[PDB]
């Protein structure tokens, strides 16, 4: 016997049975192209494997509220757009600020909303917009909010039954297979609630059916002394079917701003010792960035050509032209 031989032959069939990613090493080089939409992270992209979000595929970010989901499911809607994608949002929360949006690159007029009066309403009107084949991007609001009809409709059985459950069940159950025809990429939000208790209701049957499942969280508050802006998140790829899972990314989305460019290049340059960070202050190759995340984060927006050398640079060393 040949173990590693053994394996492969393995894997082989285990993947062949059940799918391309079934099975895999963690520490793998994946070289597969398959179409993405960026998160809007680059940090988040390279984590994912793929340099962003599987198309035609069930993705689902959970989380507690204020953490940074609905941004990055925002900036994803606004660069499938940028590729002249359609997008559409089925809202069951009625939260969705369009101008924080267009703020995030998000062309609002061109993108369909839906206000569904039950929660098979919303999955529905989902699934029919889905196998239209027109659309690149689809984003689910509050997978807690698709509560069933017969609920919303006063139906007391004193106990009823465990049916939002098997509503999100039996509606991703025929919707996977569209969005792979289609290619669109569906994004459930799953706000998660309540203090104490990855699941809510629907969540239970997402957990399976989805390719990709993001556990947004939030870390930090941004500062410079007491002043703030906005927080930094962290998100875990706790399941990735189309790269090795279980990595992780951060970045800070500025209040009124979604994820900040800059503090990517800052965070992701240091680490990979393009930008050089020696105790209090920052440097690029001789220039100063100055003392501060803050300062460097504003540095580099005032230089605009550094940055993109160093945007280049970080962009080569990992994610170029493949295939
Ligand atoms: N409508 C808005 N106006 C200004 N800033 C916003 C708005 N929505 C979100 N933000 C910024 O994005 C951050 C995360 O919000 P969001 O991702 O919507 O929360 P959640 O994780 O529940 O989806 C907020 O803390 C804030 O920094």
């Amino acid at each position: 016997p040949d173990r590693e031989k053994a394996l492969e032959l393995a894997m082989a069939q285990i993947d062949k049975n059940f799918g391309k990613g079934s099975v895999m090493r963690l520490g793998e080089e994946v070289r597969q192209p398959i179409s993405v939409i960026p998160t809007g992270s680059i940090s988040l992209d390279v984590a994912l494997g793929i340099g962003g979000l599987p198309r035609g595929r069930v993705i689902e970010i959970y989380g507690p509220e204020s953490s940074g989901k609905t941004t990055v499911a925002l900036h994803a809607v606004a660069n499938a757009q940028a590729a002249g994608g359609i997008a559409a949002f089925i809202d069951a929360e009625h939260a969705l600020d369009p101008e924080y949006a267009k703020k995030l690159g998000v062309d609002t007029d061109s993108l369909l909303v839906s206000q569904p009066d039950t929660g098979e309403q919303a999955l529905e009107i989902a699934d029919m917009l889905v196998r239209s084949g027109a659309l690149d991007i689809i984003v689910i609001d509050s997978v807690a909010a698709l509560v069933p009809r017969a609920e919303i409709e006063g139906e007391m059985g004193d106990s009823h039954v465990g049916l939002q459950a098997r509503l999100m069940s039996q509606a991703l159950r025929k919707m996977t297979g569209a969005l792979n025809n289609s290619g669109t990429t569906a994004i459930f939000i799953n706000q998660l609630r309540e203090k104490i208790g990855e699941t809510t209701t629907g969540g239970k049957a997402l957990k399976f059916y989805a390719s990709v499942r993001l556990d947004v969280r939030r870390i930090e508050t941004l500062k410079d002394g007491t002043d703030a802006v906005g927080n930094r998140t962290r998100v875990k790829v706790v399941k990735n079917k189309v790269s090795p899972p279980f990595k992780q990314a951060e970045f800070d989305i500025l209040y009124g701003q979604g994820i900040s460019r800059e503090g990517s290049l800052i965070d992701m340059g240091v680490e990979h010792g393009f930008i050089r960070k020696s105790g209090s202050w920052f440097t690029y190759e001789g220039e100063q960035l100055g003392q501060g995340k803050e300062n460097a984060r504003k540095f580099l927006l005032e230089n605009t050509d550094v940055a993109n050398e160093i945007e280049k640079k970080i962009k080569e060393k990992l994610g170029i032209g493949a295939v």
